[PDB]
């Protein structure tokens, strides 16, 4: 396959409809060797199963809001890969009452502020922790959301959030890049996964999508993990600093409702 | 002038170089009654005086790091506005190390914190704040930068900050729309005031920045003053959740140097 | 007023309704002294009769299919004004077979060349004709549409046509500014008037507008008119190159319909 | 290789150097079946032997300013290829008086005329001749250059025809969705080409782009021909109506090396 010879590092599988898993999935068809992180100690077992289904037995324990956390994992990595080529960011959450009802009525300086760092923050603080890690050829990969660009009901301090990741995504290809590393992100149309159903009326957002996107049907893990593969990969040497929409067309059309 | 009747209250002024003060006297100059806040007891001084000089006696101070401290202003003002036409939030705030050298190798946890709770969270905590205050036909204004949408050498986080900023002014004007508030901003070109001495090589983005731009020379208080002006009066009522360059056409061309 | 102390051209009044209209009447009431041209002789009278209201005498035909008419009409402005302040663009045409049903069956080579020509050249082919007769401080401005930036149901090729002039928009300002010349666009929301009758099912648009646009209003041509007032103004000095939305934020917000 | 199985048309092969040649060589390796177009006899002779060298000996001529061209060779094509998956549009073309100095002296309605014919309504004209020969699941290509978006000295008109085109890339993929047809375009970072050799200083261009690119190299045809590759590919099912930069990063960094 196309990713033969590159180790790449998967956040976020939580269950098999996790965006993550798709993306492992189609890495691992493609010839990558994988590593896994995990949030938390009730998700270990679930995810040790997920990777010795995909030929790996690295799976280590990292929660992104908190620094020590990082290092540590990368530290215990290092034993094993003391190089790699890059990772996946598949990480997000707001404090489930910012999402709910009017946006100025609902947003918190404490739920602004933890948005922002779950969301945005902590795909430079991976960055910063493993820069010295990484091969010339590396590709780093986060995942968003058209809530960044425009204004979705609903969504409400998310969009802040996406939006301070995309420019993420710019600044960190920019002071990267001269070493040899690339980064990218994907701005996913909607996907029925854990996280969500923790959005107000999530399910008529999918109908509504269906019907006046141009390819007429939602995405799937399997499209998104597609392009993954191929944003980490060599094919795709000649982009960085890019938000690749990966929604059917959505976001380019206007009116198409009559 | 195109203020008369209006009440505006402008935040921001620490110098007679502050884009504040350029807004202040064109909004003085079209009819407009004003109110002043400032950030702390070294600022009360020169604050009270300018405002003075525009015949106002409205003076306030305001930390928007504190949200006791916006409520406290606000039912100050409300004693002698009751009710009122909006509000220019012209605040931006990060730690110097921040702004200095490779990008993710000086952002911190703690200094995208600040950055994004002092310049993004700040304008969406005012509006909550005085909601109620606004009559109908209001205007809300804040100030940006083309580092929310491009990676400048230096800018570093305060890039990701704007990034959240201009979503805030979109996810606010779909909120505040339908009971009659607009919001907006302006992404001003580079001028010579206080906090952009804190900018690495600041000097070297000015003078580049006269040479390639369309009009050829840098943007005014006095151009920006005029177009915040516009922007806070009636006469852009079709106006909302925009984002408008005041840089002399500086951010729409590219290898002018050739 | 603040268009006091200058002379502008106002091409495109075809009735009371025209986009056009709105603008004369704004910047008349703003102090500019004004001058007209007409397509035909078949609005002739009209358009007498509508700058006679404005305190104007100056009537003149053009048709900007021919290069011969474009410069016949400024020899005969030069006699009055030999020197004046810019021009109003409000021009567009297509063919009636190209904007109705699906895109790719309607387009045909004809159909795209006539709609280019008429609705993106010849804004820069008047701009040829006049740029010696431009006062230092002069601006020049055009009319465009959210169908340049996104596909819009039967709007088909001008939409490809209006993406041409919004480009026309940023290569003129980057040429015109050494000598004191700025340009912009105003991309307004949808509006009742003669040519929108041409637009199949233009009724459909302009109620989801309404309904779904933060301002929940459509624009009018004296919201309109006002931006158009400002951006010819010396209010505008800092602004170049720029396509301003004035369609109450309609084109920042998705899925309203909740 | 990810394109086994399909049958894939290329249009504009000139010299080794092409965009077209490196977009054919890297299909070839992922197992398409290729067809090849030439625009005159002049270059039918070397056309013939780099199909060849690819296993093809399906080579037709067509020149795409005449709709009589396109259909003849639609229907030779028919002859071998009844049914077939897409095809790529590297074509573009500007009288050389077009791309010398200042842009409103020298852009004129016939140049503005022959560059939009044939830089944008082209790639419609192919589509609508062969709609009925596509495959669900077909893929169509166009490129494009980031003179659409900015405007950049000497490419002059044809940042207009480029506008244009992109545009036309929202509306096809729009049309054509629904039938199952996926339309999209890569706008290339500068590449040493025979066309790019006719741009004034295209040398100074190179220079330029190669020191303040975040990669800090130049973007190649093998680079080009991978990502084309992977866009007329089921690998990219969920991308549709799409403008990907293959440039480096250039065109979302500003100020870099100053
Ligand atoms: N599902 C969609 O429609 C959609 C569309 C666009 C973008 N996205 C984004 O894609 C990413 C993946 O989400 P998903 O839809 O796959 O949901 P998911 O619930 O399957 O995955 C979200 C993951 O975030 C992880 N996470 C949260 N906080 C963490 C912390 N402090 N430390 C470490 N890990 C943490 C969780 O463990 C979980 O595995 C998110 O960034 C989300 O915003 C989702
Ligand atoms: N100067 C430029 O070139 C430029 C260009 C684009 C945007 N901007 C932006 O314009 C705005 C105004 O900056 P300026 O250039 O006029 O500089 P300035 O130093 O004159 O003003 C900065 C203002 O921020 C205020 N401030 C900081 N922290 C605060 C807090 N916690 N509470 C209350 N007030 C606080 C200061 O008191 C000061 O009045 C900022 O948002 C800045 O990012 C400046
Ligand atoms: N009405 C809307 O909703 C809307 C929205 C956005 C943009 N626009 C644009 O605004 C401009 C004004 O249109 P309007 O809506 O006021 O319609 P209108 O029918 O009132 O005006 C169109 C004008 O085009 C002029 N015209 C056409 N061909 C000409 C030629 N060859 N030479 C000289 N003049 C010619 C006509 O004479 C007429 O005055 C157009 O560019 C249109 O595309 C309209
Ligand atoms: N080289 C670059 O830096 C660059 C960057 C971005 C985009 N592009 C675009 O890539 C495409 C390919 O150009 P290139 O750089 O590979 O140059 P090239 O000179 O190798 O190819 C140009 C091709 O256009 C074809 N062509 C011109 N007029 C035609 C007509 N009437 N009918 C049929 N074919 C015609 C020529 O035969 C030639 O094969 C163009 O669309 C160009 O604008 C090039
Ligand atoms: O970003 C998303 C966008 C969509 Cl349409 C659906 C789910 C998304 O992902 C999240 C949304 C909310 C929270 Cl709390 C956590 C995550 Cl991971
Ligand atoms: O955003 C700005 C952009 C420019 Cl070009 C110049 C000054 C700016 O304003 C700030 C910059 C840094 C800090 Cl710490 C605080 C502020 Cl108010
Ligand atoms: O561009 C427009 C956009 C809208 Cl929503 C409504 C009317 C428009 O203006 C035109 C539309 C079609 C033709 Cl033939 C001529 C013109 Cl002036
Ligand atoms: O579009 C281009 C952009 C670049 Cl940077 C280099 C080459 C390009 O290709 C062309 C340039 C001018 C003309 Cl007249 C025709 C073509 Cl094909
Ligand atoms: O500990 C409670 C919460 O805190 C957050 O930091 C985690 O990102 C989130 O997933 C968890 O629900
Ligand atoms: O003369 C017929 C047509 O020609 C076009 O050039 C004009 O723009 C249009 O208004 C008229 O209907
Ligand atoms: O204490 C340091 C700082 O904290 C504030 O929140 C900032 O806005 C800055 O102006 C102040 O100096
Ligand atoms: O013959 C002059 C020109 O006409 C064509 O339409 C062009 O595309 C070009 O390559 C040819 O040189």
């Amino acid at each position: 396959g196309f990713l033969s010879g590159k180790r790449i590092l998967v956040t976020g599988v939580a269950s098999k409809l996790s965006i993550a898993y798709g993306i492992a999935q189609a890495m691992h068809r493609e010839g990558a060797e994988l590593a896994f992180t995990y949030q938390n100690d009730k998700l270990k077992g679930r995810v040790e199963e997920f990777a010795a289904q995909l030929g790996s037995d690295i799976v280590l324990q990292c929660d992104v809001a908190e620094d020590a956390s990082i290092d540590t994992m990368f530290a215990e990595l290092g034993k094993v890969w003391p190089k790699f080529d890059g990772f996946v960011h598949s990480i997000g959450f707001a404090p489930g009452d910012q999402l709910d009802g009017d946006y100025v009525n609902a947003v918190t300086r404490e739920g602004f502020k933890i948005a922002h760092d779950i969301s945005s923050y902590s795909f430079v603080a991976m960055a910063k922790a493993c820069r010295s890690m990484l091969n010339p050829g590396s590709a780093l990969l986060t995942l968003s959301y058209l809530g960044a660009e425009r204004a979705i009901p609903n969504y409400n301090v998310m969009g802040l959030a996406k939006a301070s990741l995309e420019a993420n995504v710019r600044y960190m290809a920019n002071a990267m890049g001269p070493e040899g590393v690339r980064v990218n992100a994907i701005s996913a149309g909607p996907i029925r996964t854990l996280a969500a159903s923790g959005i107000k009326d999530f399910r008529k957002m999918l109908a509504h999508c269906e019907a006046v996107t141009p390819i007429r049907r939602t995405v799937t893990i399997e499209d998104v993990g597609n392009s993954a593969a191929f944003l980490c990969s060599d094919l795709s040497a000649g982009i960085s600093g890019e938000v690749v929409h990966v929604d059917g067309g959505f976001s380019i059309a206007a009116m198409n409702e009559l």
